[PDB]
Order: structure tokens, then sequence, then C-alpha cells
């Protein structure tokens, strides 16, 4: 059995992978090789120190660059906005929400619904520092009832969409509402919402000090990111993309924190791509690097 046969049965196991047919699972096979070189090729640049992260094998081993392009794409987006005031404070030297203001890691899996779970990070983070209580929210609800906002479920959808839904209406907990990773009927039950919303704070958009005053005073912020595949095989360390802008956004997180590493400044995102991708489902990714990946373009979170 090849080092590479052990690597493709390691990841069809712990990814839970029944490909549709034979072939199907050839192509994949052959796919998840690449992406394995890939890998390999980056660590080796990881280990001379030429790139502050590493990668690692995850559920997207058998995705194609293409793929996960697409993939990162599918949740493109297609009265309720206050004006954020920047708290005018020195800005916390590092913030990390993770121990107290967020959910476990998510993973939307096969549907472009990204937006749905940056909005229940973002309204979870306020129901956990407003409210003390953190109660992981439904991404289902808003993916099946906020549709009139302009949100379409696994293909696409918009944070400051789905936090006015949930002002109209609410949000259920996960647990009442859990996710399916498609669109689904509207199932909401009002009995049942955990919270509604005043409102929401759209942050200057590219402005990552900004950004970083509202995480510390504030909490969790639901920001939409240029996704790019560089972002596929995250595994750890300080990312940065070379390869994306501040403003073909395609992928909705959530800013969990932020700090300094050796000088060099980071937010802490959490993705919604599972525990396995990255640090724990979480990345931390260049602060003040030009607004890597417009982190800071479309920042906003919600008012209970």
């Amino acid at each position: 059995k090849s080092l590479f046969q052990e690597q493709w049965s390691q990841f069809k196991l712990t990814h839970k992978k029944s490909y549709s047919s034979p072939i199907e699972e050839i192509r994949r096979q052959l796919i998840f090789k690449d992406n394995v070189a890939k890998i390999a090729e980056h660590n080796a640049k990881f280990e001379k120190g030429e790139v502050t992260y590493s990668k690692a094998m995850n559920q997207f081993g058998d995705m194609s660059k293409e793929e996960f392009l697409a993939y990162v794409n599918r949740g493109k987006a297609q009265n309720l906005r206050m004006p954020y005031v920047s708290s005018k404070k020195p800005l916390a030297a590092s913030v990390d929400w993770r121990s107290n203001a967020v959910s476990e890691v998510k993973d939307q899996g096969q549907c472009g619904s990204s937006w749905s779970f940056s909005t229940t990070g973002a309204v979870e983070g306020q129901l956990a520092l407003q409210r003390g209580r953190l109660t992981s929210l439904s991404e289902q609800n808003l993916i099946d009832c906020s549709s009139s906002y302009g949100n379409a479920g696994c293909d696409g959808g918009w944070m400051d969409s789905a936090f006015s839904y949930i002002h109209d209406y609410g949000i259920m907990s996960e647990s009442a509402y859990p996710y399916e990773a498609q669109g689904d009927y509207c199932r909401f039950d009002s009995s049942q919402s955990v919270t509604t919303l005043s409102g929401y704070y759209d942050l200057p958009s590219g402005d990552e000090n900004s950004l970083a005053d509202a995480v510390g005073q504030a909490g969790p912020v639901a920001v939409a990111i240029d996704a790019t595949d560089e972002l596929q095989f995250y595994s750890g360390g300080l990312f940065y993309d070379q390869t994306c802008n501040q403003s073909d956004l395609n992928h909705g997180v959530l800013v969990v924190g932020y700090g300094s590493d050796n000088g060099q400044d980071y937010w802490i995102l959490k993705n919604s791509w599972g525990s396995g991708w990255g640090e724990s489902g979480y990345w931390r990714q260049v602060r003040n690097y030009g607004n890597n990946c417009g982190i800071a373009t479309a920042a906003s979170y919600p008012a209970l």
C-alpha cells in the first residue's frame, strides 16, 4: 500500500466520502493526488520560511481549484443599517472571542450559504456578549426564510439582508432548526425565535482599525472576504493571500478576534468549513496588510 493510497484511504474515511460512482471516485482520487502535491509544494515553502502559514489536507482534498473557487463563488450575494461610531478608544492589543462568544465551528457543506453562517455567528456573538448567553443559531432558518430579503439560500446571500430578516422575524436555534446544507421550506416558528435584531452596523469599508475596534468593543463581526483557492488547504499559521483582492467578496465569515504575533498583526476568523479546516475551523489572517482579501470591506455586526 503506497503512502498515497493510504492518504487517499484516510481522506475518504475521515471525510465520509462515498462517491456517486466508481468513475467519480477515480476522478476525485486524481484531484486528491494533485492536491496532496500542491499542499506538499506549499508546505515545502513553509518549512523554508518562504510562507508564514502551512497547508494540510481537509475535506476539500478531492476538489480542484476550479471547484473550490466555484464553491466559494457559489455564495456571492445578488432602514436597519445604523452608522458605526468608532468607540474612539485605544485598540485592545488583542481580542479573541473563541472561548466565550462563538458557537461551535460549523460546516456549510456543499451549499453556498456562508452568508448565513456569518450571520448566525455575528448574532451568536451578540447573544453571548450582550445577553450573556450564547445560543448557536440556525443558518437553515435564514436559508429557508430570508429569500425575500435578497438571500438565495445555497446560492448566496448577504449578512445584512439576513440581519433584516431576523429583525422582521427572528432566528431559531441551530438545535431547533438544524442545518441541511440545502434550501428547504421556511419552518420558522416565532415562538421558538431565540432573538430578533433591532438593526446592524456597517463598518467603514476597508477600514481595518474600525473593524478591530468593533471586534473588541462589540464582538464578532460578520465580514465577507474574497476567498481564493489559497484558503482551500490553509491549515495553520498566519494566512495571507497574495491572490485575493478586497472587492470581489464571495465568502461570508466572522472575525472573532485579532492580535499581533511577533510584530505581525492578525485577524482571527471563524470559517464555516468545519473544524477539520484550518486551525480547528478558524484561521488567522494578516491584519493591516492592505485589508487582505477584503476582510474589512463589508464588515457588519447586528444590534440585538
